[PDB]
């Protein structure tokens, strides 16, 4: 009833990393090493790297999933609030229930799990392309960490799973994230908060 979010390299040597956005005012995203948690505005693109140390098989993929980071929430399926849901915003292929979109990949899929009702996002794991040492996916996130009805200020955490073609876990990272609309200057508050 909750995904684990145990980081496991795993035969691969799976991992992820981060741009060096830096923290002014006007930056749209960005990394906190030091909190391991990105702030992001709302819908814009979320640049993630994916490293390995050797070439998984033809067939794996990339899944992404959102959980409620405090134990008292875990069990309660991350999505988009009431308003967002309904505000008709559909790239064409993401459910408008879904937190979490994949940008520019016609190739993605997106999961209702039949038994645990949780959404996620599932790409074909691509090689970088020729003079790149590493993959990258372009992420959405649809609602505000504030949104009433919907994450209504938990902080939540994004799940990356390496998994086989059945689905089978081959590596697992994790960050937290924050959804605002001024990431600079929350990361640089969050950052003073933890260094007092
Ligand atoms: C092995 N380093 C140095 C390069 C490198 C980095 C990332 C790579 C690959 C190769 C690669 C090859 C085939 C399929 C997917 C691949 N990916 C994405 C993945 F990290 F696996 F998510
Ligand atoms: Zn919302």
């Amino acid at each position: 009833s909750v995904p684990s979010q145990k980081t496991y390299q795993g035969s691969y040597g799976f991992r992820l990393g981060f741009l060096h956005s830096g923290t002014a005012k006007s930056v749209t995203c960005t990394y906190s090493p030091a909190l391991n948690k990105l702030f992001c505005q709302l819908a814009k693109t979320c640049p993630v790297q994916l490293w390995v140390d050797s070439t998984p098989p033809p067939g794996t993929r990339v899944r992404a999933m959102a959980i409620y980071k405090q134990s008292q929430h875990m069990t309660e399926v991350v999505r988009r609030c009431p308003h967002h849901e309904r505000c008709s915003d559909s790239d064409g292929l993401a459910p408008p229930q879904h937190l979490i979109r994949v940008e520019g990949n016609l190739r993605a899929e997106y999961l209702d799990d039949r038994n645990t009702f949780r959404h996620s996002v599932v790409v074909p794991c691509e090689p970088p392309e020729v003079g790149s040492d590493c993959t990258t996916i372009h992420y959405n996130y649809m609602c505000y960490s504030s949104c009433m009805g919907g994450m209504n200020r938990r902080p939540i955490l994004t799940i990356i799973t390496l998994e086989d073609s059945s689905g089978n876990l081959l590596g697992r990272d994790s960050f937290e994230v924050r959804v605002c609309a001024c990431p600079g200057r929350d990361r640089r508050t969050e950052e003073e908060n933890l260094r007092k």
